[PDB]
RNA sequence: GCGCAACAUCCCCGCCGGUUGGGCGCAUUGCACUCCGCGCAGUGAACCGGCUGCGCC
């Protein structure tokens, strides 16, 4: 779960936000520390109140746990915890 | 073929299916990298398959 280092993986979100507005509501939130590459959210079965977001390199995403880590996000605390594999787009 | 919904407890809304999006509810704490759980309804939204009826060649 916890403890690798790729990049983040945001938990315990609110499914009622739509996919738009929450994508944009995280990278004017996530931005504060590095630069995204891109964020991506389903509204999935299993994927809702789920989030993958991945910057420049790996300490480019130790950057978030960092910082929120229970941040009362549209009314519920999140959860940031590193992604177990890596994103196909930084394979290469 | 073209244009329509009279019939409607103000107006608007012919019928049956369906799609996309919106709403509410149930369920979901879930690690992905093209979409996809289910239910409810005057969803005063846009459309797709048909059909009934009215008017005009
Ligand atoms: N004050 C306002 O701002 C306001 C608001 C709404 C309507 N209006 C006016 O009030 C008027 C009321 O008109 P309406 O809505 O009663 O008529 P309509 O114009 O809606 O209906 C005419 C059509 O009904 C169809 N039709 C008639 N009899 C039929 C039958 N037996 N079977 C199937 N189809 C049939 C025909 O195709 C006909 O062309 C309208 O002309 C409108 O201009 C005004
Ligand atoms: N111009 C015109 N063409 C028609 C009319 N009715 C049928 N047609 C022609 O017939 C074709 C088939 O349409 P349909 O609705 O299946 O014809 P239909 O079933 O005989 O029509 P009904 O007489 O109502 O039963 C259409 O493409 C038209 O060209 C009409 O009233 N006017
Ligand atoms: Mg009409
Ligand atoms: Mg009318
Ligand atoms: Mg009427
Ligand atoms: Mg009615
Ligand atoms: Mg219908
Ligand atoms: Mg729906
Ligand atoms: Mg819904
Ligand atoms: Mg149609």
């Amino acid at each position: 779960e916890t403890r690798p280092n790729h990049t983040i993986y945001i938990n315990n979100l609110n499914e009622k936000i739509k996919k738009d507005e929450l994508k944009k509501s995280l990278h004017a939130i996530f931005s504060r520390f590095g630069q995204i590459l891109d964020i991506l959210v389903s509204r999935s079965l299993k994927m809702r109140g789920q989030a993958f977001v991945i910057f420049k390199e790996v300490s480019s995403a130790t950057n978030a746990l960092r910082s929120m880590q229970g941040f009362p996000f549209y009314d519920k605390p999140m959860r940031i915890q590193y992604a177990k594999t890596d994103s196909d787009i930084i394979a290469k």
